[PDB]
């Protein structure tokens, strides 16, 4: 397979996912095993890693992913911005890759909710937004190129543990929602951490459209008051949406593969079939939250009425794994399992690897997966690909 594209490579995380300059410069992409992002630069292939919303929306991430790649300031659109309320425009970045506007191309590299998000930001590169054009039209105000439409410089979307069809773990969080809510707890600490000196540079919750803050001038009166109004603590604008079962769907019924982008997708499980109940356990090795808190729900939890099924047991300890070959539930996007060629607007599927969640992206140890191989196979196999 000899080298057919030149095109740089970036790396984008999913949920709670950080930059490189946070938690003390343990990566996550690479973590313990690591740091993949320099493997690749060592072995010839350009590669940048993003940083977007650890818990935002794929929308917000989407915007946010666009502004650091080409350069600008964060702009959500004015219509969205209105209709979930919170702040249209953002940071600012100098981009990463500006070429992007002169005809560059990129290989997108992602992991779970990276993977909603880089389909999205293709959807929007490609036909940008309805909404946002006739609502930028109506009240005469500007608006982003990426919501015009007819932009292609994204070559490639590889996705890693997806939930393209959403996760059942969201359905857990729904059950013990009832006595502990856990987004707005996450929330109330991201709140709290907004207030304290340096914490952003440990962990950037990357939330400043809510204004969770203590504005300069504001009593705590005024702060707490406006804090009670803020529609973030039951927004649907969040990661939490999109990662649920509805919320997936929703997401696969305007998010399609385009026919100018290589979509590959990789599968992970960690699980083993009991004999007697056909659920699935944690395999011993799979990381320990993740087989006491999550692994026991998402292989046992059943829904035939919305069609999850026996086949939604086998999981990583994150994600179901029937989840992450493509998008399915509302869907009209094409899977084929990898054949040594790949193939344009459609989704390859490349194999379902026995590892977990955490273990894919080296963030637990696995020493029985060659992940250094994993990542460098991987960007061989971009590099062929033929614009
Ligand atoms: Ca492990
Ligand atoms: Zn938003």
């Amino acid at each position: 397979s000899p080298r057919a594209n030149d095109a740089p490579i970036v790396l984008l995380h999913g949920f709670t996912g950080w930059g490189r300059e946070e938690m003390l410069g343990f990566k996550y992409w690479g973590g313990v095993r690591g740091d993949i992002e320099q493997w690749l630069n060592d072995n010839g292939y350009r590669t940048y890693t993003l940083a977007v919303g650890p818990l935002s929306s794929n929308a917000d991430r989407a915007c946010e992913a666009y502004a650091q790649l080409v350069g600008g300031t964060v702009d959500y659109g004015a219509a969205h911005a209105a209709k979930h309320g919170h702040a249209r425009f953002g940071r600012t970045y100098p981009g990463l890759l500006p070429e992007l506007k002169r005809g560059g191309r990129v290989h997108i590299i992602a992991h779970s909710q990276g993977g909603q998000t880089a389909r999205m930001l293709v959807s929007l590169l490609e036909n940008g937004s309805q909404e946002e054009r006739e609502y930028a039209k109506a009240h005469n105000v500007s608006l982003s190129p990426l919501f015009e439409g007819g932009h292609h410089f994204v070559l490639s979307v590889t996705t890693i543990a997806t939930p393209h069809d959403g996760t059942t773990l969201v359905n857990m969080v729904d059950f013990t929602d009832r006595f502990f809510d856990l987004q707005k707890a996450v929330l109330k600490a991201a709140a709290v951490a907004s207030n304290v000196p340096y914490t952003s540079q440990v962990y950037d919750f990357k939330l400043d459209q809510w204004g969770l803050r203590r504005q300069p001038g504001e009593s705590f009166d005024h702060y707490f008051e406006r804090l009670k109004r803020s529609p973030v603590w039951t927004s649907t604008d969040t990661a939490r949406y999109d990662l649920s079962i509805p919320g997936a769907e929703k997401l696969n019924q305007w998010v399609q593969a385009s026919p100018n982008t290589y979509y590959l997708s990789f599968s992970t499980e960690r699980t083993h079939r009991g004999a007697l109940t056909g659920n699935y356990y944690p395999e011993l090795g799979m990381n320990a939250f993740s087989a006491v808190v999550c692994a026991p729900f998402l292989g046992s939890y059943r829904n035939e009425a919305l069609g999850i099924d026996d086949r939604w047991l086998e999981n990583d300890g994150i994600v179901n794994t029937v989840s992450m070959n493509g998008p399915k539930r509302g869907s009209s996007d094409r899977i084929v399992p990898y054949d040594g060629t790949l193939k344009k607007g459609v989704w390859n599927d490349m194999g379902t690897y026995n590892v977990d969640h955490l273990e894919v992206i080296g963030v637990d140890p696995n020493p029985s997966f060659d992940i250094r191989a994993f990542y460098l196979r991987l960007a061989e196999q971009l590099a062929s690909l033929r614009p």
